[PDB]
């Protein structure tokens, strides 16, 4: 949940920044293509896994959705796993 | 929906099953903690990389939210990179 630090452009984000040009000028209806200029980035890695957990407690089946961060299992740093959704598998 | 095929439980998933209990049992207001049974699991790893990309277009400024997933550059796969946000810098 944390970005870096301002970065100047380098070519891999520049191509990037280039590849959403498209995308860019119809989310903000311009038509003629203006020039875009880029001029800082900050990143931030997102990893981990989602788990949809089949489990029975009582008479009833849930699904129980789970996200557990990069660096997180069961026993380390357990604390950063995410309860993200709990319902009936029905 | 990119997640993979219903697995068995095994060591790893179970820990994290019961890592879970104390949440579930206040979600479900559930007071006297009674078993839960996992009986099998399926997962979808997700990994990329958020950008902020700060740009100029005409006179102003925006942040631009795009999101890389692992496997694509600007050059590659570069159809699954995703425009998740964009906005005026000052706001």
């Amino acid at each position: 949940g944390g970005f870096s630090e301002w970065k100047d452009p380098d070519a891999y984000t520049t191509k990037i920044v280039k590849a959403m040009e498209s995308k860019l000028f119809e989310k903000l209806s311009l038509p003629n293509q203006p020039e875009v200029s880029f001029l800082r980035y900050r990143e931030q890695i997102v990893s981990g896994v989602n788990y949809c957990m089949r489990v029975k407690i009582g008479s009833d089946f849930y699904d129980l959705h789970i996200y557990v961060p990069l660096g997180s299992t069961g026993d380390i740093k357990s604390h950063l796993i995410q309860l993200t959704d709990l319902h009936l598998a029905s």
